[PDB]
């Protein structure tokens, strides 16, 4: 009955998100922080949206199947059994949740108990982490490094020591959790790479938890490639995607965890008596977006192709301007975030009223306050011991109109060498 | 690695609730089951959703602020601080959730540690028992049972035993969850029925969670009392509510948890990392709904004054069919379910091809299948020892149109012999 936090949030502390969505309230910078666009959604989703909310049908706006909307439960199934080429239940192996937060939190919450380890991939999502100690798990984590430095170099170049990664896996290992396209870098995981975490899963009979919103996202010449889609990965896969992402529609809040029944049967038990059920008229709307685009999935008019060519120029104007005011950018192979070392630039910012303690939350509210400009801390996407390996580099998201990019590089501009 | 469930998750069953709406959709009944209106909701609420949908602003569909939209918070802080007669700050005393359902979530993680006792009012609303298991607490039950027989009572006449009441409370009780009007006998806890629990909970120092979805939803000559307005309670009180129940879109899955910032800073830190976030343009909708209430809260077309007495036909014609053809039905004081006694009917039905344990999961089960009716069976809602006593009933939705109602009572004067 003292009403502290049960042991298992032990000193939680607000998220990022929490922090840096106030912070942006307040100061009003230009917003390239959290990743949404600044500009309109297919409008052929909007409209259906606004359909459903004027549907004549009464139970258009009531509760709908908890596991997952009908309509948009088959819609994925259709799209997702052409694309890992088998036939996925719509009823048994997708669940639809709210975001890819709940399908995180669900798989997690599911399939971690007590004293169960889970290997993080750092820099991560930032969620992952308190989600797996939260359900009782313990953390293991490996980071992505660079193999090159100066100038401008690729997310490919950030790789791990398999090595190391290898020394992690034990009869302890419950599950591993691999994000690609990834957040915070753009690395998309080659064949070889997924090769290396299949491998190690089917020899310690390890849970592959594969977060592929951005799955969408990926530049020419690369390629998404789905690890449930490896040698003997599926019986051994959940994978997870956001319909927030996938339409760019980030305030619907719909993602889904698809994969084998068995697996899914865990994360149906904690859905069930979490939210239940999610909303039904953005369900529907999903599901139409869904079927429009299953017309034409080889039309460069289809969303899915079409949002690469989209951001690939934003992200190639990004990384020139970011290069030229003297940061050092990591040119993502695919989504909407580009990390870049700033530290070289460390003498044009007083950081000194600054109170947080790491330095690049001091660099990314120094910034916001200062000069109108918001990015994120990536030391918030590493576990305490490795922070340090964040506090050179920040976050920015380049999906935005080229009015606004513009407007960042000129921030950008004046900021640098008018001293 | 065996991927069994958490030992958090060892009981766990598909709730009542993953198998009616199945059973619903399955075998298309007449569904008086779960609690939803057959036709539409307000007007301006749909209308408001649509313009979000159509919206000019480009973030109208983007992610917003995690604690609540604050267009809704601030509605909301309008609303409850009139009701509850105090200044509800909106940043940090209301949170906004996926329903009432993530709402009771997050409380019951956020204050349920290992070993903590719950009490839990029988019939209960079925997610409590085990959410409060998934969070490692120990539920502690106690039944309402009628202290009248013979015809129709009201649901007045079901009441606590104050001294079993009184013996549950132990320097071990961390929380109680009471559910006003209460689902599923429409029970409205008149003020010394508050006095008994905020009597207690101050005394053994325990956390009250009110589940107030049906506030709105009062009979006359009955009244809503709020059990955080009594004296010393608001510092150890939660109240929840339902945009789904206030406003009749069921669908819309967006709720709130209001209270002192002390103890909602729990709830915080679950939501953070459960969902993050709710949909926007629900949020942006419901807000619009609330404002429109708000300009006209003492008139009688104010859909919070006004849906008590649209319920109150459908419940004074419902409750006289289930008599008519020998039910002993509870009349509700509040809400849109009805429980009546289906015993003195055994003889006229074949429960020998339902497999189930409960006699009234059975019984819903035939006359869904066989005479295309569905309501709820009671049982889900008591503790496996005392499930008895909700064997004997059936629960009914009256929130249905004039001529559904009419219908329904057509099917049962054809099963039982009223042709
Ligand atoms: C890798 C990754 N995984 C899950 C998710 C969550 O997807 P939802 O469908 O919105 O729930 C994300 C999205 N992250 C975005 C926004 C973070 C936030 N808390 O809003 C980001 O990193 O800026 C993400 O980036
Ligand atoms: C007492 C009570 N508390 C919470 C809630 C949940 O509210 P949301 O806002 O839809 O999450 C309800 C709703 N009860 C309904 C719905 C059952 C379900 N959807 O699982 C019922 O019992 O028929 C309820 O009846």
């Amino acid at each position: 009955n003292k009403f502290d936090l049960p042991k298992r949030y032990q000193g939680s502390t607000k998220s990022v998100w929490v922090e840096y969505i106030q912070l942006a309230a307040q100061y009003k910078p230009l917003n390239l922080g959290q990743g949404f666009p600044d500009y309109h959604a297919p409008k052929y989703a909007l409209n259906a949206l606004a359909a459903a909310a004027n549907s004549p049908d009464p139970l258009a706006n009531q509760y709908t199947r908890g596991f997952g909307h009908p309509r948009l439960v088959q819609a994925l199934s259709k799209l997702y059994s052409q694309l890992v080429d088998r036939t996925i239940n719509p009823m048994t192996e997708v669940l639809v949740t709210v975001g890819a937060y709940e399908a995180l939190y669900a798989t997690i919450q599911g399939h971690v108990d007590e004293g169960d380890e889970v290997i993080i991939i750092e820099p991560f999502f930032d969620c992952y982490e308190p989600m797996v100690k939260a359900a009782g798990g313990i953390p293991r984590f490996i980071p992505l490094k660079p193999n090159k430095t100066g100038g401008t170099i690729s997310s490919a170049d950030w790789v791990l020591d398999n090595n190391e990664l290898e020394a992690l896996f034990n009869e302890k290992t419950k599950m591993i959790i691999i994000n690609t396209p990834h957040n915070p870098l753009g690395k998309v995981m080659d064949r070889a790479e997924l090769e290396v975490v299949a491998n190690l899963c089917k020899k310690w009979n390890v849970l592959c938890v594969s977060d592929e919103v951005y799955e969408h996202m990926v530049f020419e010449p690369f390629e998404h490639i789905r690890i449930c889609t490896l040698p003997g990965m599926w019986e051994r896969t959940i994978t997870i995607g956001s319909a927030g992402k996938t339409f760019s529609l980030t305030g619907w809040k719909i993602g889904w965890a698809y994969g084998p029944e068995a697996l899914l049967k865990n994360l149906q038990m904690v859905h069930q008596n979490c939210v239940y059920t999610c909303a039904t008229p953005i369900q529907e709307a999903i599901a139409v977006g869904f079927e429009t685009e299953l017309k034409r999935l080889k039309s460069p008019e289809c969303y899915f192709n079409s949002i690469s060519g989209e951001l690939m120029a934003k992200r190639d104007y990004m990384a020139s301007f970011l290069a030229e005011v003297g940061m050092n950018p990591t040119v993502p192979q695919g989504g909407y975030f580009m990390v870049a070392d700033w530290s070289s630039l460390d003498s044009k910012v007083d950081l000194t009223q600054e109170t947080d303690a790491r330095k690049d939350y001091r660099f990314t509210k120094w910034m916001t306050k200062s000069v109108g400009l918001q990015g994120i801390p990536p030391s918030a996407f590493y576990s305490e011991p490795n922070k340090h390996l964040g506090e050179d580099f920040v976050r920015y998201c380049f999906f935005k109109k080229d009015e606004n990019l513009q407007k960042a590089a000129e921030i950008l501009r004046k900021w640098k060498g008018s001293s």
